[PDB]
């Protein structure tokens, strides 16, 4: 356990150096928690509101993330999170479906376009069950709309 | 030493209760149960829940899902619903890939549980595995059929 704090710090340092070197600080942030090292991407850099298709302009960002993931062996868990708003549609009848569609759409890009191996990935949808703070203000809901790319321990 | 055995014995009792529930309610043709390192797992082949390539829960399945919700109501565990496909690459306009179909199927089950059966949202996690976790492999049509499934994981 004492040596796995060192390797988690090494990885977080490597990810933060990659973000610096590639000038990605406005598009993503990285952190460390019990899951491992986590890249957080706000909804606006990947999708339109209430949609789960990866925007053409997000492809460069996901490519740069793929380049990083290609150099490490860890399994990758992509989590989708929504705010608590009801923006239901025919394609996404609830936040469960929307959050799971966003996670799986990111993974579809990583595996089908960037050719990272499917076996490294798990798609996870949390709907609105894991807010950053809450959904009591517009700013709090906006930060709840995110994808988290978890570089698993 | 007795702690490993204690936890494993408790998991044995949980699986026994689930199997007895399946038996007593005459559900053997629709679902099976097993356990592994994740916990105790209910397995539902896709045809008891969905039509082919779709993630809309069938009206037929509402009775089965209600009986499962009654079971889930009696235990406190977190519930992880996993969607699985076989390895055959099919797309569609709404589900461009097995990743999206598998996650939409897990999501659709949870949405039924939380909207229609009123189980609390915070108990659930939706998981999509595409074809990465076969029951055994994809070497035969019958193995591919059993791979198209939803697993409801009663987490440890």
């Amino acid at each position: 356990t004492k040596k796995q704090e060192d390797q988690q710090d090494q990885l977080l340092k490597k990810v933060n150096t990659y973000i610096k070197d590639n000038h990605l600080k406005a598009q993503m942030t990285a952190k460390r928690d019990e899951r491992g090292v986590v890249l957080v991407l706000q909804e606006a850099v990947l999708f339109d509101t209430g949609e789960a298709k990866v925007l053409k302009n997000a492809e460069t960002l996901l490519h740069q993330i793929a380049v990083l993931l290609q150099t490490i062996p860890n399994d990758i868990q992509v989590e989708g999170h929504t705010d608590s708003r009801n923006i239901s549609t025919y394609r996404y009848p609830s936040n469960w479906e929307l959050s799971a569609a966003r996670a799986s759409g990111v993974i579809q890009y990583f595996t089908s376009k960037e050719k990272l191996p499917s076996k490294r990935f798990i798609a996870v949808g949390y709907a609105d069950t894991k807010p950053v703070k809450d959904n009591k203000t517009n700013e709090h809901m906006k930060e709840n709309r995110r994808v988290e790319i978890v570089i698993k321990k």
